[PDB]
């Protein structure tokens, strides 16, 4: 494809502001509609994933607009996303070739325990992701990921609206398919605002609820619950002085202790770019996605960047998530100006090991705008004890939200964004075609499943926070109880089967594995334990080895009862084939590399010569995967098969769970 600069173009032709020229690539136009079937209320990724999902589950059946208040895709916190996300991508036609364009590659999750009484002493549980030739994961910029689906929704059929705002003050909402007025203005100065008529509105405003806390206060558990303070720091080309063994920047890092963690994400930033040039940037993409145009014949992130005027910069994203019954001094002005600033630097210097790490980075000024430099979020987790009713749903973290930890927020949370975009369907369709008792009393019956799903999964994702901030208070029960029964329960068994059709089905099962039985058990146990112990103290060795005994006692026979194949000790650095773990291994496959001429994490796959990022052509990539324990040239041709293409959708075949076999 020959590249267009047609937005480049057209926002300088009519010296266009950024919403309009976003809005001017919407399929039914610029100005907001007289009616729609559904209007989603926030252009966040979970309102952009449900639209998507919607219109490609059913093409052509449901109208969608989505009102954005921002006046282009915002900045957000959460950036690490799973197997399930890219999958999602690539059902939808975006796979990693494309989005590695745009994205951070991310090929494994890496845990780092610092002992708090003795600093210096760690350990460590390392994961690997996949092959280039099966799966990647991503670390995406949230500003360009919402801008990617921005541009995808409007070429399959979805409008999308920058810098409009419903008014939650003026909007009514009602049942039984009778109808929305959806009030929808540019912001409280505004006193022209505009009415779209529908039938369905989606509260997909976030933590804010803007919608659903209408109807229902917040919720919070028992207990201590969470802050976080974070910035945005160069990411370095030479990670060898590091003080951890083996770290590799591809991963989603995460430095435990005590009183929470600290996440390490790199990640590209398109920052400073023209809306309208990243518009065009975005677009050629789509098109050489569509028309399969391979990895090495498309340009590279910098070259993208010369050809559309955009500016390009590799960041690394680092941000404390720790509990708040931590007792700070009270006089913290040594460390900086601002709280956050102050609780991040006052923190690195309570651990040695934090200290030398951050000493290999350098922070960035203000990257998202004046302000930005340090950002501080208090009392993270929530639930909102309705999420659906008469005319209305909710859907991403206007529903709930936990942690940080493992990102449940995006790959947890797009199970109620693409299940509540396949209800839609028949939610409208009752309406349209039964009289108005008789849809509310169906529409209502059937999202009983969706609401009750809601209900019991922000809880379940609680407990799994709680499991693994506990366990973080030791160097062996972090990585060998916690680490170990997250991956075990929750690693996505038969994701390669997954479809555009079983997509919604899928994800509601997996919840992370935090609804596993004998993950339940082991995690009531341990919390149970631990915290009866305070904080400033240290956990009796008597109590984590009889915690460790446990959790090793139940898990040889989850283990065992599991009946899915898998080459455990490729996978996990430090664990046998049995998941028993092993005090010296460091043995384990390899798919990645650092390329030397810019830095960036690469995959191995040998259609892929020249870095993607830069377009240095890899020596020769001669660089292959190394799969330790070996693989026959046969069984490495099987798994590139399994993961080639989704099957097509069996509507008589059942679908194959992500969690274990239960023992029966
Ligand atoms: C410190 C921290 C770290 C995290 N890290 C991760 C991670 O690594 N991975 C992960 O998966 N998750 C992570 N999360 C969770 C993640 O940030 C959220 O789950 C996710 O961004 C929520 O998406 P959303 O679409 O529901 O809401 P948001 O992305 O918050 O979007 C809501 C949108 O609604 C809009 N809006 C509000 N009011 C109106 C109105 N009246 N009219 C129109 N629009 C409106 C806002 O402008 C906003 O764009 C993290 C969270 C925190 C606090
Ligand atoms: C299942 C996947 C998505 C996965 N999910 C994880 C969760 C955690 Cl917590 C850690 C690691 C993984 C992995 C690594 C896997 C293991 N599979 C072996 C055959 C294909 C595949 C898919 C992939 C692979 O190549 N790597
Ligand atoms: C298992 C069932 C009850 C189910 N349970 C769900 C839970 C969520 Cl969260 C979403 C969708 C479903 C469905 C739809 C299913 C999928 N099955 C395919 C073969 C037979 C069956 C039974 C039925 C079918 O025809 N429709
Ligand atoms: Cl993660
Ligand atoms: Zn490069």
């Amino acid at each position: 494809p020959t590249p267009k600069y047609t937005f480049t173009e057209r926002a300088a032709a009519g010296n266009l502001s950024d919403a309009e020229i976003l809005n001017s690539n919407n399929p039914t136009g610029s100005e907001l509609p007289d009616e729609s079937d559904v209007v989603v209320g926030g252009a966040g990724i979970h309102g952009l994933i449900y639209a998507l999902h919607a219109s490609k589950y059913k093409p052509n059946n449901l109208k969608i607009s989505v009102i954005e208040k921002n006046t282009r895709p915002g900045y957000k916190i959460g950036e690490s996303t799973l197997p399930i996300f890219y999958t999602w991508c690539k059902l939808h036609g975006i796979s990693a070739a494309y989005l590695l364009r745009l994205f951070g590659l991310k090929d494994g999750l890496s845990f780092y325990f610092l002992d708090r009484e003795n600093q210096g002493q760690y350990t460590d549980f390392s994961s690997v992701g996949a092959p280039g030739l099966v799966l990647a994961s991503l670390q995406i910029e949230r500003p360009m990921s919402e801008l990617l689906f921005t541009i995808l929704a409007q070429r399959n059929g979805v409008n999308v609206y920058h810098g409009r705002e419903v008014d939650f003050k003026s909007t009514v909402v009602q049942g039984g398919g009778q109808g929305n007025k959806i009030a929808v203005s540019r912001g409280k100065y505004d006193s022209t605002p505009k009415t779209i008529d529908s039938a369905l509105f989606v509260d997909a405003t976030g933590r804010f609820r803007q919608f659903c806390s209408k109807k229902a206060p917040r919720h919070r558990f028992d207990g201590w619950n969470c802050n976080a303070f974070w910035g945005y720091f160069t990411a370095p080309k030479d990670e060898s002085k590091i003080p951890f063994d083996l770290y590799e920047g591809d991963h989603t890092n995460h430095l435990c202790f005590p009183e929470g963690w600290v996440w390490v994400i790199r990640l590209p930033s398109w920052e400073g770019s023209p809306i309208a040039n990243l518009m065009d940037m975005v677009t050629y993409i789509l098109e050489c996605a569509d028309a399969g145009v391979p990895g090495d014949e498309l340009p590279s992130s910098e070259e993208l960047a010369r050809m559309f005027g955009l500016k390009f910069q590799w960041v690394t994203s680092i941000g404390f998530a720790v509990r708040n019954d931590v007792k700070y001094p009270e006089d913290l002005s040594a460390y900086g100006t601002r709280e956050a600033e102050q609780k991040f630097n006052y923190f690195v210097q309570k651990y040695e090991l934090l200290q030398q790490f951050m000493s290999n980075f350098e922070l960035i000024e203000n990257l998202y705008g004046p302000g930005t430099t340090w950002f501080i979020r208090k009392t993270l987790a929530y639930q909102s004890p309705v999420v659906s009713g008469p005319g209305w749903l909710a859907i991403g973290d206007a529903c709930g939200f936990t942690n940080p930890l493992y990102s449940p927020g995006i790959n947890v949370g797009m199970s109620t964004s693409t299940w509540a975009a396949q209800l839609s369907h028949p939610i409208v369709e009752i309406g349209k075609s039964a009289p108005a008792d008789a849809a509310e009393s169906s529409i209502r019956k059937l999202l009983v499943p969706y609401d009750d799903y809601c209900k019991s999964l922000v809880p379940a994702l609680e407990q799994m926070n709680r499991f693994n901030y506990v366990c973080y208070r030791d160097t062996r029960l972090g990585p060998q109880v916690a680490c170990l029964w997250q991956f075990f329960a929750g690693i996505e068994r038969y994701l390669s089967d997954v479809n555009i059709e079983t997509f919604a089905h899928y994800a509601i099962k997996w919840v992370w594995g935090a609804m596993v039985p004998e993950y339940q058990q082991v995690a009531q146990k341990c919390i149970e334990h631990i915290e009866t112990v305070p904080l400033d103290e240290r956990l009796p060795d008597a109590m984590v080895d009889e915690l460790l005994a446990f959790s090793n006692r139940i898990k040889s026979a989850a283990v065992a009862a599991d009946d899915f194949s898998l080459r455990w000790d490729a996978i996990l650095r430090s664990f046998d084939r049995s998941l028993n773990f092993v005090e010296g291994k460091t043995s384990r496959d390899i798919y990645t590399r650092q390329c030397s001429g810019c830095g960036a994490w690469l995959q191995l796959r040998p259609d892929w010569k020249k870095c993607h990022s830069c377009g240095l052509l890899g020596t020769e990539p001669q660089t292959a995967v190394t799969f330790d324990p070996p693989l026959t040239a046969e069984e490495e041709a099987l798994l590139y098969a399994a993961w080639n293409t989704a099957p097509k959708y069996d509507p008589s075949k059942e679908l194959k769970l992500p969690t274990p076999t239960r023992p029966a």
